[PDB]
């Protein structure tokens, strides 16, 4: 029912233009479309049947216990929602950085402007200020990542795939990991490409600052140790495409925690695995544009809480009351 | 999809028992039930498929003033809704006489109590300092009392039943009229039942005197004359089965205006009749428990007049922009 989807964003106010930015990336609707027509393309998207179908034998959160348990193979799908626990705020939210822009940031013009290529050349002042707020040895680890930590040490875990750039996955011990957007893991200079650690390079940008490459000549300004982090302007990362070749015909479980599946490469993945692969869904809120077999909703790691109480042994050894919608629906602490 | 409707509340703080005051009329639940039990019992209601299913090649609104300019014997079930534009709030809304309670009537301690014959036989002040605020002649009717006017004068009304006491119907020219909760046309005495009209009391109601039987000795302090609205404690109109015996076999489209259908004899209606019959919903909000072919949301005027339009004729002399969601909703101006 995309009509409460729709009806929210319409007394909110939201730009529609801003919600095509993702239902329709790669392309740029015409400037003389009125509001009104924008949002009934909208509507015509999200209305469209999804290309896979949700699996109707598949149910209940003891049906995902059980796929849980029994599954190897495993692929988690993680986006910012593992994070706002951890005291990072989605980029998104209301008290995260594109909406602080004016307030902490007003040297950029665009959210875009803050990971854009062509501004950093231009000026990276403002990227390491932020860089500062986000960086490793600053958060620890939340449930959610523990336990896909503890699923990669019982070797259920395919792979990870994470839209996160706060390399938390890293902390954790996560093993098998897939970073789509990069991480703040290395730093490579944009000229002579030169690498480096980040627990190296903490102390400069913790004291404001900019790194510049140690082994470039001095002369040079675009001699920058910038965090390897895919950039607007920049190619993913080519192991993302290495990694899904292999992963979409030997995945027999997905689970989607604590992402919107907005923005590509991984908002595709759902629609590029085998239909009959069962998919669970843990949000704060269900999604609009794709079905899950199961839809877990609240706070990820009350949900995770859940989970690992059931499964017992050593998931239980992780933990630190819902209501069911038939046939697929669990609403948590959160919404 | 009650996940919607649930959420909405949850966040909102409403007690589920008032909720199961409506999906469970004639049943009190025991006392012993914590809210998180009472929720699932609401959600187990709502969530049972509804005894008449949706006609599947009956869906836009180009369908709906087919059925409108083709069909004869048509019934119209009207809600406070219709007359929310006149000056009218609902009573459970925020502006309403429940939520007023405190405010201007502290005498009353129940919303019940306004309506109740035990109570209004203790004490008749409150009635009637509310009676004055909806009192006829001082509201003129909707555009939706005025459309649901020429129906009838067009010869297409099998009837309207209205749920309201505010006698717009009347006022409106409405011939064909069922007032299930009754109205404040008449007004009898409780002891000697001798029955006046409406325009008459005006004045004694006007200054704040309660109306007494100028027939009953004057020692008698029941000799009360009452507005012959259905109170709590009284039986409905015995009317409303006798027209609902013969409507239900000869009844060809049913619209549903400005009710949230939550109150019996009415709310019962819609599942009352040959399945086959096209149930068309005009609402600001779609309603939960009941499936309707075509749903039409927003203010109720708004969308009237965009049919009117339509129909042309008669029927756009009384004419004094929104969003489709396949297959079958449109968002109009409210929600
Ligand atoms: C409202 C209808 C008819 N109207 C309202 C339109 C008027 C204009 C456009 C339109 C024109 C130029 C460019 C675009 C653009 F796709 F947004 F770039 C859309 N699209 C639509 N509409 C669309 O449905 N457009 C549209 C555009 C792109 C994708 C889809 C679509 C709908 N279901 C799967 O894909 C639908
Ligand atoms: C949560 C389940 C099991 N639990 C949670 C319950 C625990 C207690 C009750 C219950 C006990 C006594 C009285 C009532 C009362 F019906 F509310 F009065 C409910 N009902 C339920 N439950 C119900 O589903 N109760 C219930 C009560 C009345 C109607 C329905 C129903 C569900 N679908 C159509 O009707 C369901
Ligand atoms: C979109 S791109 O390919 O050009 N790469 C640009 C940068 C992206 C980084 C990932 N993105 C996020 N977006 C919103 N919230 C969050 C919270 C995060 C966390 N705790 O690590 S990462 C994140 C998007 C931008
Ligand atoms: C429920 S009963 O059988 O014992 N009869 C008691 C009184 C009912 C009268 C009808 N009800 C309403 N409820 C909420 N809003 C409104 C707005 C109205 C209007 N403009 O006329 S009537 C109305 C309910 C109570
Ligand atoms: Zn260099
Ligand atoms: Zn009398």
């Amino acid at each position: 029912g995309p009509y409460t989807f729709v009806q929210q964003h319409l007394m909110i106010g939201t730009d529609p233009r801003t919600i095509l930015k993702d239902l329709l990336p790669e392309t740029i609707p015409p400037p003389e479309l009125d509001d009104m027509t924008l949002w009934q393309i909208v509507i015509n998207i999200l209305s469209e049947p999804p290309k896979r179908k949700k699996r109707k034998d598949i149910n209940t959160i003891e049906d995902a216990v059980k796929l849980l348990q029994e599954c190897k193979k495993i692929i988690v799908l993680t986006g910012a929602g593992v994070s706002v626990s951890c005291g990072i705020p989605d980029f998104r939210s209301r008290d995260g950085i594109y909406a602080r822009l004016a307030v902490d940031f007003p040297d950029l013009p665009d959210p875009q402007a803050m990971f854009d290529i062509e501004y950093f050349r231009k000026d990276p002042r403002p990227f390491f200020k932020f860089a500062k707020e986000i960086y490793p040895g600053q958060f620890q680890p939340s449930l959610c990542h523990k336990f896909i930590a503890l699923s990669d040490k019982e070797g259920k875990l395919l792979r990870n795939y994470t839209q996160n750039i706060d390399t938390l996955e890293q902390v954790a011990g996560i093993q098998r990991i897939i970073q789509c957007h990069g991480s703040f893991a290395t730093a490579s200079c944009l000229i002579c490409k030169y690498k480096v650690d980040c627990e190296a390079v903490r102390g400069d940008i913790f004291n404001q600052v900019v790194p510049r490459c140690p082994r470039c000549p001095a002369d040079e300004p675009l001699a920058i140790m910038k965090p390897e982090i895919v950039f607007f302007g920049e190619n993913l990362p080519e192991q993302f495409h290495r990694a899904m070749k292999y992963d979409k015909d030997e995945v027999d479980l997905l689970i989607v925690i604590g992402s919107s599946l907005k923005v590509r490469p991984v908002a595709l993945i759902p629609s590029s695995i085998p239909h009959e692969v069962p998919q669970i869904l843990i949000n704060r809120e269900p999604l609009p544009h794709l079905h899950f077999d199961v839809e877990l909703l609240g706070d990820c790691d009350v949900i995770i809480n859940e989970l690992c109480h059931r499964l017992g042994g050593e998931y239980a050894k992780l933990c630190c009351q819902y209501l069911f919608l038939p046939p697929n629906r669990y609403i948590f602490h959160g919404a």
